[PDB]
């Protein structure tokens, strides 16, 4: 038994700054591509282009990173038997391109589980982002588990939440998760967020998790994509971090270009 | 008539570092694959692994960035009637995945022109790289023209260079690229270096050219990809830059990740 667990993929709102709406939509709400390193479209939303501000889209690139380490998975033979994700729309995002890259998104159905989003301290305000339901993901062709009960519905997370809050409940939700999974498959999926590769596999291997400051700065620390791998030895039935199947992901950036402010003109 | 200038796509040594060959080739100089970042295959060079040091490939992402660009070219009914490109191997295999694109891979053959090459001061050393000779970029199925007569042959260029002798060969050789292009198709795609973007396009629209700093604070700005446009005005016949027909690509960076230093 092997659970696999990973970042999502790059977010438009980090390669597209602080205003990165007014480079998405126009004066209506509605999507516009001014980038290659945009979609075609984006999902229509209940409250309008504004929920993307606390629940931004990956990027072509995301989906690429993601599409490589579903063919990476592939290559290798690494069967994926379950996958589950965070509602954040580029944990689903990350998750679809995945199994494209796997080509089992006719197969398998991504199981949403608000137990693995991210300390909810990252939440910007009082309220939750307001996720896209599993109803409305499966509309917008990705291929999320709409019959799929989570374990920690979004109605028992807290804005409020501590640390230790967020390290116990990603223990609970793991457990819960790989009970489920128990004899209907060796390999587990997570995609989720940078804090979810230790806050999903620190307890379960026995350990202790680390102080909140020091947690957080480690957490900067992954990557797009940041892939491990946390597997259960059969003689003594201890879970712990291993080689990942797959080869790590690294590239550099493609800087904005404004050939106006750059080359010669005059 | 329009002139299409555009940087390579993502370089495998700037990506990877000072010791980038270690993570690439094995004991006997065999290419080994150990990021999802690497192609699965590299060229076999005359001179071994070594060759590469300078002329290094593109990434797998530089690929995917050279046929997004090519994507957005067929999008936009943009039609390349000619390309060339500098004889390092990032320019020609960025050349390549751009056809892939534009679908036009088996219908384009890439002039390959040691003309627009960049400035020689950026080679270390007193001998250029030893770039692949077109029969061999074909061989590794690239779509190169093995019978392009090159404007400025390798044996042409100087390692010593000046600057001025960088912008005035690159004036000169992106005259006799329009020069023989006229009247057998409108558009001219040409794929090279950070520095050809201008060097290839100042003194064609008969701006003065900066001096060396500026030019080179400049090129540092230039992205992987980075396109411009320069068009021959009909009513006037005079070249200038305008907008693109295609949209910009920017993206950030995917660190390195050890998971043993990192996690707990």
């Amino acid at each position: 038994r092997c659970l696999f667990v990973c970042r999502h993929g790059e977010r438009m709102d980090v390669v597209f700054g602080k205003y990165w709406l007014s480079q998405c939509f126009d004066a209506k709400g509605r999507y516009i591509r001014t980038n290659l390193n945009m979609p075609h479209s984006l999902p229509q939303r209940s409250g309008g282009f504004r929920d993307y501000e606390k629940d931004a889209p990956i990027t072509v690139f995301g989906c690429m990173q993601a599409r490589l380490v579903g063919e990476a998975l592939l290559e290798s033979n690494t069967i994926i038997d379950h996958v589950y994700c965070s509602p954040s729309l580029r944990c689903v995002q990350t998750a679809h391109n995945i199994l494209k890259g796997l080509q089992q998104e006719n197969h398998l159905k991504i199981r949403v589980e608000p137990g693995l989003f991210e300390w909810t301290k990252w939440v910007a305000g009082s309220t939750l982002p307001a996720w896209i339901p599993p109803s409305e993901l499966a509309a917008a062709n990705l291929s999320v588990d709409t019959t799929y009960r989570p374990h920690i519905p979004i109605s028992k997370l807290v804005v409020s939440e501590s640390y230790d809050t967020y390290i116990s409940r990603s223990f609970q939700v793991t457990k819960e998760i790989i009970s489920e999974c128990k004899s209907k498959g060796n390999n587990i999926l997570i995609v989720a967020h940078a804090s979810s590769l230790e806050a999903c596999t620190c307890q379960l291997q026995g350990l202790s998790p680390q102080n909140s400051k020091d947690f957080v700065q480690m957490v900067r620390k992954i990557p797009y994509l940041g892939f491990c791998s946390c597997e259960e030895l059969g003689e003594t039935g201890i879970w712990q971090l291993t080689d990942p199947p797959i080869l790590p992901l690294t590239h550099g950036p493609t800087g904005g270009f404004n050939w106006r402010e750059t080359l010669l003109q005059e």
